C-alpha cells in the first residue's frame, strides 16, 4: 500500500500517501504539484544522517535512503541551490515567497553574516511583506515589540533603545509604501543575495600541506577561504572553468580547464559530508551552465 | 581665428579655441576625445535660451546658434539621454563618472525627488567615492561637517544635528569599506536610477479640456502626470506603441500604433519649449530602438 510522509516546508507542514515503492523523483513531484512550484531545479526533500544534511536522490526509492521508517518519514522541503539573480530567475511567487522564507531565517539565526545597516533594511521589508502599508493610525509606538526581525548579533553591536531599534525600522518602513508583499519579499532577497555568505555552503578541509581551509561550494564555483575569513575566498574557481571534480577516499581533485593551472587537491575526513559536497557540485555546476544559456 | 569657448563638466570647466566656423558636431567631438569618452550618445553641449534648456545643434555653426557670443561662449557637457539599465550600459569609467556626478547634484538640488533613508544610503556611497574605505583614526567624528550629502528637504524634515546625519552616514559607509571608488559611484547609480522622477524630462501642458498636466519624456516613453505627482503618470506611452509624434502650433499629437487606441493631444505654448520636447522624443525612442536591435 502506501506509508505516510510528512514534509515540512518553511511555510506549513503537509502529508501525502507515499507509494511503498516510489523513488525521489516520485514524492518530490507530487510536493511540487502541490505547491504550484514548477521551478524545481531549485529545491529538495532533505533529512539528516547523524549530524550531517542530505538530500533524497531522484532515480533512488524512498525506503532505501538512511532515514526513519518510523510514520510518518519526515522531509523537509528546502531550496537546495540558489539563483545568482533572484529578481531574474525566480518568476513564481511560490518560489519568491520560499527562498524568501528560508533566507531570512538564515539571516535572523545568523547563518549569513549581515552586518547592522543591511539587517535594518531588510527587517523593512519583511515588515512591508507582513503587515502591508506603514499606517501611523494603526502602527503607533510599540507596534513592532513582539516580532523577531534582527539578528542578536546586530543588537550586541549597536547600544540603542527598543524605542530608537523600532524607529530604525519604521523609517525604511514608511518608504515602502505602496509595495505588495511579494515585491516586498523580492525586495529583500534582492540584498540578501549581496551578502558574501549568500548561499554559500562550508565544508572543513585541509590543503597537501595539510593547511586548515574552508571549502565554500555555491552557484559562481568552488572556493577556498582562509577558516578566519568567511567572507572573501582567497582563490576561486568558476563552474565553467572546472573540468572536473572527482573524488576517492579523503581526497577531492580539482580539474581546471586552463591545463597552465595545476590540479587542486584537498582531503576531507567524513564520508557523509562528501557525498554532500558531490551533491552540490555536480548540481551547482548544472544550474551555472543553464541559466548562462545551451 | 578662433574664440575661447567654456566648457563645463560635472568635474571641472576647461576651455578650448573654436575655430570661428565650427560646427556643434566639431566643438562636441573636440570635447569628447579629451575626456576620452566613446560612449558619446548619451552626451551634448547645453545652453540656455531665456528660461529654457537647448542643445548645441551638431550640423549648426556654433556662433550661428542663438548663444551669448560674451567670451568666453559657454556650454554645459551634459547627458542628455539615461541609459535604460546603468550598469549594462554605461562601460566605459568617465561615462560611469559623468553620470554619476550630475545625477547625484540632481539628487541633492531636489529635482529628482528623493525620501531620507534612501538619501543616506545614498550619500553613503559617495563617501565612499569620495574619501576611500572609512578609517576612524583619520575619519573623526565631524569630518564630514563641510560636505553637502542629503538634499536640504530631507535635512529639515527632522530635528536632527548635522553631526547626528553624519553618524547615519558613516554607519552604512563603514559597511562599504573595500569598494572601489568607481565601485562605489556605480552603485550610487544602481539605487538612483530606480527613483521615480530619475531620468525624467517634465514639461507643463495642458490636454483638450484644458487641464493642467505634466508631459514626461524618458528613455522608456511619453508619460503624462497630474502636476501634484510627478512620481506615478497616470498614462504610459512606451517607444514601441508610439508611431510618430508631431506638433503644429501649440499643439502636439501622440500616435499609438494600435489604432484601437485614440491619439492623444495637448497643447504647449512655449515654441523654445516645443523644440526641446521634439529633440528628446525623437532622441529617446531612437536610442530605444536601437537598444532593440531596430
Amino acid at each position: 500500500k502506501t506509508f505516510t510522509v510528512r514534509i515540512v516546508t518553511m511555510d506549513a507542514e503537509m502529508e501525502f500517501n507515499c507509494e511503498m515503492k516510489w523513488k525521489g523523483k516520485d514524492l518530490f513531484d507530487l510536493v511540487c504539484r502541490t505547491l504550484g512550484l514548477r521551478e524545481t531545479w531549485f529545491f529538495g526533500l532533505q533529512y539528516t544522517i547523524k549530524d550531517t544534511v542530505a538530500w533524497l536522490k531522484m532515480d533512488k526509492k524512498v525506503l532505501d535512503h538512511d532515514v526513519s521508517k518510523e510514520e510518518p518519514v519526515t522531509f523537509h522541503f528546502l531550496a537546495k541551490f540558489y539563483p545568482e539573480n533572484a529578481e531574474e530567475e525566480l518568476v513564481q511567487e511560490i518560489t519568491q515567497h520560499l527562498f524568501f522564507l528560508q533566507v531570512k531565517k538564515q539571516i535572523l539565526d545568523e547563518k549569513i553574516y549581515c552586518p547592522p545597516e543591511a539587517s535594518v533594511l531588510l527587517a523593512s521589508y519583511a515588515v512591508q511583506a507582513k503587515y502591508g502599508d506603514y499606517d501611523p493610525s494603526v502602527h503607533k509606538r510599540g507596534f513592532l515589540a513582539q516580532e523577531e526581525l534582527l539578528p542578536k548579533r546586530v543588537i550586541n553591536l549597536y547600544q540603542m533603545t527598543p524605542e530608537m531599534w523600532e524607529e530604525r525600522i519604521t523609517a525604511w518602513y514608511a518608504e515602502h509604501r505602496g509595495r505588495a508583499r511579494d515585491e516586498a519579499e523580492m525586495e529583500y532577497l534582492k540584498i540578501a543575495q549581496d551578502l558574501e555568505m549568500y548561499g554559500v555552503n562550508y565544508f572543513a578541509i585541509r590543503n597537501k600541506k595539510g593547511t586548515e581551509l574552508l571549502l565554500g561550494v555555491d552557484a559562481l564555483g568552488l572556493h577556498i577561504y582562509d577558516p578566519e575569513n568567511r567572507l572573501t575566498p582567497k582563490i576561486s574557481f568558476p563552474w565553467n572553468e572546472i573540468r572536473n571534480i572527482s573524488y576517492s577516499d579523503k581526497e577531492f581533485t580539482i580539474k581546471p580547464l586552463d591545463k597552465k593551472i595545476d590540479v587542486f587537491k584537498f582531503n576531507s575526513s567524513k564520508l557523509r559530508v562528501n557525498k554532500l559536497i558531490l551533491q552540490l557540485c555536480i548540481g551547482n555546476h548544472d544550474l551555472f551552465m543553464r541559466r548562462r544559456k545551451a
